[PDB]
């Protein structure tokens, strides 16, 4: 009933990024640049095909440092991971939602069985409870 | 003597990513979110090998949009491509440098055979003329 750790995320398919600042609602606890990845069963859904069991996708969030009218990227915050399968998940949509503090492996964040993480991912419930599009 | 459009660089390794706001010495024409993308060959480098020939660092720059502090993604403005080939690209370095405006093969921005940012890139001698650092 875990979600597992995505190892070597880095390497797969980078879906998106994103800016979240002061001043957005999001700010806590989702503020910093984000990078969305996919791997290969993940890429099979989000082009529009439907998403195999076995579907990663990994929100990895960093803070940031305002640098003469840059931001740069600065320590890695947590990383978001819902992971696909239908029948273990069923309670949440098919996806696991789980959280790693700092992406540490040992720093598991969900608490409540994802049912937090799904109340807000079950608006995009048309796009099989994914926000992130695939762009070129 | 011409660099390749680095077709399927949207599938390589996402080496890191920075904003780029007005202001900055480089918002002409840099300005916008990018990311850097590595294929296997550039990979080798950026862990402390030699870049081979045939490495290609592309530097991907989205327009974006501040809407309520996010910055979100919006068209692709233009890509930076370095092509390793130490003999063919000898007068800049062993790097090809090229611009494809709006990331279309049949857009290249470079006029001046690359000497311009062979001109800034040369301050990286040491780190074989790649600014970008592999961060996990
Ligand atoms: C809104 C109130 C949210 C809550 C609570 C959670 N997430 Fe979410 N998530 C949200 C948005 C708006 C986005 C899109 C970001 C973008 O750049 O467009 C996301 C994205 C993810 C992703 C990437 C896949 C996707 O659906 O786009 C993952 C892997 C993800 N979120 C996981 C996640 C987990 C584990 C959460 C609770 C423990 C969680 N999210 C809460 C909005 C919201
Ligand atoms: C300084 C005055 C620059 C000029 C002119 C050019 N580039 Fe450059 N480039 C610069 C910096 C500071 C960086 C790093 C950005 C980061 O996120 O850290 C880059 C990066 C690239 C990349 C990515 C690889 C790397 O070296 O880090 C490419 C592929 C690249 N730049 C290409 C490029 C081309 C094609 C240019 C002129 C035609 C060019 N750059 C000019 C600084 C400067
Ligand atoms: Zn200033």
């Amino acid at each position: 009933t875990k979600v597992k750790y995505p190892d070597g995320f880095r390497s797969w398919y980078h879906v998106k990024s994103m800016v979240i600042q002061p001043g957005h609602p999001l700010e806590n606890p989702f503020g910093g640049i984000h990078h969305v990845y996919a791997n290969a069963e993940a890429i099979q859904g989000l082009r529009g095909g439907n998403y195999p069991d076995g579907a990663v996708l990994v929100f990895d969030l960093f803070d940031y440092q305002e640098d003469n009218h840059a931001l740069v990227e600065g320590k890695r915050k947590l990383i978001g991971v819902m992971e696909r399968d239908a029948k273990r998940f069923s309670a949440t949509g098919g996806w696991g939602y789980e959280g790693f503090g700092e992406g540490k492996p040992d720093k598991r964040l969900v608490t409540d069985g994802g049912q937090g993480c799904f109340g807000c991912h079950a608006a995009q419930k048309e796009s099989q409870y994914v926000f992130s599009r695939l762009r070129d």
